[PDB]
């Protein structure tokens, strides 16, 4: 039985395009008994420890080509700035080194079938998906924290590697919610589904992300 995650609906004025972002602080024990921090591995981490060293920033609207793999570094337990892909609307260089980052929005199905999302991670990403998974509809901000056991559990080196089946449905924006985390060093964050009846994989989101309005009646 494919798994059919609940969605939700909005008159089209109280929909906007792309996901919201956050961008939170996540320190080396040291910079210049391994470098890097191991709170990241701990079962509280995604559900409030990942606020604890504060943010540093955020962006809205965030569409398109979501993915990356920055597999470029020459150094290890150093610090180094590097910018998102543009489809963060986030200009600034970050820590890509180490660093925590949260999406939250909702997926819409251009057709209705079945879905396969596949992630690829270094190190941490998580992966919740639909109102009762994710969070609540029209109610993102406030229920943010309150996500279900994850649809899909990817870590570096050893759990990398993840696939995830849904059947979606036209007319339904589902709540999706995207934890990632570079403990260190090299950094990949790839997100990928294939639509319905469609063999080869896609990593560009164009017109299937939205945001909408946080009035909180399920809409
Ligand atoms: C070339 C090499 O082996 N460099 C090592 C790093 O692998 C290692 O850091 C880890 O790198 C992996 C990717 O292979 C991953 O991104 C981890 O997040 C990261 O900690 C590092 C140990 O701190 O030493 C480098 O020299
Ligand atoms: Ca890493
Ligand atoms: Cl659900």
């Amino acid at each position: 039985h494919y798994p059919r995650p609940e969605g939700c609906s909005s008159p089209p004025n109280a929909v906007s395009v792309g996901l919201h972002m956050d961008l939170y602080n996540y320190p080396y024990l040291y910079v210049k008994g391994q470098c890097w921090n191991p709170e990241y591995q701990d079962p509280n981490f995604p559900r409030y420890g990942y606020k604890k060293y504060g943010s540093f920033g955020s962006s809205d609207h965030v569409n398109g080509k979501i993915s990356w793999d920055h597999n470029e570094f020459k150094e290890g337990c150093k610090p180094i700035m590097a910018r998102l892909p543009t489809a963060y609307n986030y200009p600034a260089k970050i820590t890509f080194s180490n660093f925590t980052m949260v999406l939250s929005g909702y997926f819409k199905p251009k057709s209705t079938g079945l879905y396969k999302f596949e992630i690829h991670a270094d190190d941490f990403i998580l992966f919740n998906f639909g109102s009762k998974n994710a969070f609540e509809c029209c109610n993102r901000e406030e229920s943010i924290d309150n996500f279900g056991p994850y649809v899909a559990y990817a870590m570096w080196p050893n759990e990398a590697d993840q696939e995830l089946e849904v059947y979606l449905f036209e007319d339904s924006y589902y709540p999706i919610r995207l934890f990632y985390n570079n403990r260190d060093y090299h950094s990949k964050f790839m997100v990928g589904f294939y639509p319905p009846n469609t063999e080869e994989i896609t990593y560009d989101f164009d017109g299937y992300l939205y945001m909408l309005d946080d009035t909180g009646n399920e809409c």
